[PDB]
């Protein structure tokens, strides 16, 4: 989890949400094993992302590309496959490396300094 | 009959005039059935929930007025009474 990216509790509520039906091990996932531990879908509605009957082989999580990516294990061309973006805004971080450099301040009497 | 202790439990009885709203097929041998998750309701088909598609609607209330109002619990912000604000 790079600093640029969004919050990692902001990642798996997008994860929780893109899944319609509840997930049993939601509460297991940390900030280590995203990408090891696979999802357990308790299938009473229809899957939100094939609308198949159910999955022999349960959905698994990626990181890839400053993004998180959804995909079924086994044969994963069965289901289709879905890429959440997982980095932050871009002008909030430019902005911040600007300033970083202590190139503008504040002059205490209400103009700036360049 | 619903009320906000039952909606979850109570299925729905829907009179079939007209071809179901969201699946298009004539009737449902199983009513339909309302559940909450994620700050949302779902609606769904009982019974085999496939040959009825699933919708979604959200329930959370305008995000930044919730905003707005926890900032305001703090007190940080008041009044002058001359015309303009204290931070």
């Amino acid at each position: 989890w790079e600093p640029g990216f969004i919050s990692f509790e902001d990642a798996i509520k997008r994860v929780s949400k893109i899944f319609i039906n509840s997930i049993i091990n939601f509460n297991d996932l940390d900030e280590n094993n995203f990408t090891t531990v696979p999802l357990v879908i308790d299938y009473v509605t229809p899957c939100a992302l094939c609308k198949k009957r159910s999955h022999k082989h349960p959905h698994q999580l990626s990181l890839e590309n400053g993004a998180i990516r959804i995909y079924k294990t086994g044969n994963p061309h069965s289901c289709k496959v879905k890429i959440v973006p997982l980095d932050g805004n871009k002008l909030f971080n430019i902005a911040q490396r600007i300033l970083d450099t202590n190139s503008v301040l504040l002059t205490e009497r209400g103009d700036h300094i360049v």
